[PDB]
DNA sequence: GTTTTCGCATTTATCGTGAAACGCTTTCGCGTTTTTCGTGCGCCGCTTCATCTGATGTGTTGTTGACG
């Protein structure tokens, strides 16, 4: 078949080994969440927080559907594998 | 009078010189040649991501408690 732009989109997550000392004063490791295009490659949206929790995941969906849209046929995967 | 030597003349030979000629080797000059050197890109293979980061021992100082 054929994969259109923003038809699939795939979730990963990052651990940063920079030590950046947050809005909290802590100094922390960040996580970040990332929401990419499979056919084209380009990212779409992110959110960095403290820790890995599904809040990042959720408001940089919110990011990439305020900014591209919600296509009529959407994919999502995750690999839990 | 006949022959032989002696004095003078003309022609040719050659030198010493000076400027020039040729012929050999040496270079440089320029057009076309040959190698080396950089800059440049593309391909292939290896490796990590699909989850990754900090301590100990001894000395000195500060604070707090006890004692005078």
């Amino acid at each position: 078949e054929h994969l259109d732009a923003m038809q699939w989109i795939n979730g990963d997550g990052y651990l940063h080994n920079v030590f950046v000392r947050w809005f909290n004063g802590d100094v922390i490791r960040p996580k970040t969440w990332f929401w990419q295009d499979v056919k084209t490659r380009k990212i779409l949206g992110w959110r960095c927080d403290v820790s890995e929790n599904i809040d990042s995941i959720r408001l940089s969906f919110m990011d990439v559907v305020t900014r591209y849209g919600i296509p009529e046929d959407f994919h999502i995967t995750i690999d839990n594998t």
